[PDB]
């Protein structure tokens, strides 16, 4: 298995600039993605924003804790991944 | 590693709705998301709708024998993916 | 754990055609998926295609090398991620 792994986080659209403010600030991450998908839940639903962040699971706490933050009124699930490999292709 | 894992479904969009009135009648599902994707297959190709579902691994069972009875006449691709951990930013 | 796995793929719109002309060409793929996403990194951003791709573990040098031609001069980012179970609910 890899030291890296994917956060994926189902964001509301109002914080998701705040989000994407947060993520071009750490330093560890070298990009990350977004998109938009439908979300049900307890039932009720709704729009938001799907991102996704690879990052060092070394540096998982980092990013979380610093992700909490924009969500201090916005909670936001999410779940990280595991990745067996990652890189570029060329 | 985690006793929560993911479902991803490629559902036709004929049955998605059935598919939506499965998942929200589960107890053990906190909620899903569902977007929309273009998929190949042998090739041929067209658009569907791509479900991901949280789910205790313990469930995966009742998860999936729910689901084939919607699907008793319109065959969905799907995988289940480990998740390492899950929860809400706040 | 699988020896299925997905690769995952994020292409810039140009070769979208050129990556799915190479893999349908792969007969040890049984098909793929194709979304579109908003792309970040270093920060600046814009639009790819996310290309999925589920393949045996014994076929991934054959799957990546065939890739890397197509991205010759198009870098493309990607991730390797496992899949615990995949099949066709019916």
């Amino acid at each position: 298995m890899s030291t890296e792994q994917l956060l994926v986080l189902i964001a509301q659209n109002d914080i998701k600039d705040d989000i994407v403010d947060t993520l071009i600030e750490l330093e560890f991450l070298s990009g990350f993605s977004l998109g938009n998908i439908c979300g049900f839940s307890r039932e009720g639903y709704r729009e938001f924003c799907k991102f996704e962040i690879m990052h060092p699971a070394a540096q998982q706490a980092a990013l979380l804790t610093a992700l909490a933050l924009v969500c201090k009124h916005n909670p936001c699930r999410y779940w990280i991944m595991p990745i067996y490999q990652n890189g570029t292709l060329s």
